[PDB]
């Protein structure tokens, strides 16, 4: 039995989801039940109770709140999703609220998945998850990822 964590939704159904901070054993069980085997954690302090769920692998990429992921972090995130999805495993990504840091990562993955530029990728994540991508530097990070990988 799982309990859906806060602000959870699929971006790529069965492949890639965003969420706010998970914090109960049943949140992690929910992720496992939905086929998630990897949780990319962007917070400065690990989410509560993750150690109750050994079957879920956490990948901690620390990003200060209201700041963008760095290029190495974007590349690592993209690798984690590509490799997990190729193994038939889904990935979740979270921050404290699930909007800024999380939305920026999700938009970068769409740049790659759909061959989009940042305007389209950011628009799409905002359509799916209104409130996503909170700062100017977060927007610029998606743009620069596009430029590096075009």
């Amino acid at each position: 039995m799982g309990v859906q964590p806060p602000n959870f939704s699929w971006v790529l159904p069965g492949r890639l989801a965003g969420l706010a901070l998970p914090r109960l054993p049943a949140h992690y069980q929910f992720l496992l039940d939905l086929g998630v085997r990897h949780l990319v954690s962007l917070t400065e302090r690990g989410p509560p109770h993750s150690d109750s769920c050994p079957g879920l692998t956490l990948h901690r990429l620390r990003i200060p709140d209201f700041c963008p992921p760095a290029p190495d972090q974007i590349d690592r995130f993209v690798q984690i999703v590509d490799e997990a999805n190729a193994r038939g495993e889904a990935v979740g990504v979270h921050c404290a609220l699930g909007f800024g840091r999380t939305g920026t990562m999700l938009a970068c993955y769409l740049v790659k998945e759909r061959g989009l530029a940042a305007g389209d990728a950011i628009a799409e994540i905002r359509r799916l998850r209104p409130g996503s991508i909170e700062t100017y530097e977060q927007e610029k990070a998606v743009f620069q990822f596009y430029q590096r990988t075009k």
